[PDB]
């Protein structure tokens, strides 16, 4: 039995409300209010092992960021400037956190949307760079969703 504090990141409107109350709740929020950064907490279990996740769903500081162990770096498939952000945010937590080895995963969310501007292959090449994972999510129709949380959760257990 373990505990996780996870923090999801990423640019205004990617998805990080809608896929932490996907987690959470089961259901799918349409326009959760973008200013509310709140924590929840959910009891999984991973690969045999009972996990407690903790998540702070980032919203409109470096104490909180600090304490998080794992970070889900999210983008949205249809918004270039959410993925061009992902460096940046990658380079906020890496300062915070001293620039050491921090368990993350690359989620790009909005799989379901037709109008596309990134690509799986992109998002493979920039996680392959960070050596992280990359995970496709719809927050929508809950595709991926567990996946990209399961996956930090194991990313931190490599690391501790
Ligand atoms: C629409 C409201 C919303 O969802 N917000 C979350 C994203 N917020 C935000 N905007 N910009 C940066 C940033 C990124 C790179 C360089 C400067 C500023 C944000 C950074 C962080 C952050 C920090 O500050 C430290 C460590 C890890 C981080 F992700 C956060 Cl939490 C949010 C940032 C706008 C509001
Ligand atoms: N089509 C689609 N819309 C989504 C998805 N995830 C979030 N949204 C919508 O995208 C907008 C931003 O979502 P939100 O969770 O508020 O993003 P946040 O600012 O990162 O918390 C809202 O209008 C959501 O309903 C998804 O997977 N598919
Ligand atoms: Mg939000």
């Amino acid at each position: 039995m373990t505990e996780y504090k996870l923090v999801v990141v990423g640019a205004c409107g990617v998805g990080k409300s809608a896929l932490t109350i996907q987690l959470i709740q089961n259901h799918f929020v349409d326009e959760y209010d973008p200013t509310i950064e709140d924590s929840y907490r959910k009891q999984v279990v991973i690969d045999g092992e009972t996990s407690l996740l903790d998540i702070l769903d980032t919203a409109g500081r470096d104490q909180y960021m600090r304490t998080g162990e794992g970070f889900l770096l999210v983008f949205a498939i249809n918004n270039t400037k959410s993925f061009e952000d992902i460096h940046h945010y990658r380079e906020q937590i890496k300062r915070v956190k001293d620039s050491e080895d921090v368990p993350m995963v690359l989620v790009g969310n909005k799989s379901d949307l037709p109008s596309r501007t990134v690509d799986t292959k992109q998002a493979q090449d920039l996680a392959r760079s960070y050596g992280i994972p990359f995970i496709e999510t719809s927050a929508k129709t809950r595709q991926g969703v567990d996946d990209a949380f399961y996956t930090l959760v194991r990313e931190i257990r490599k690391h501790k």
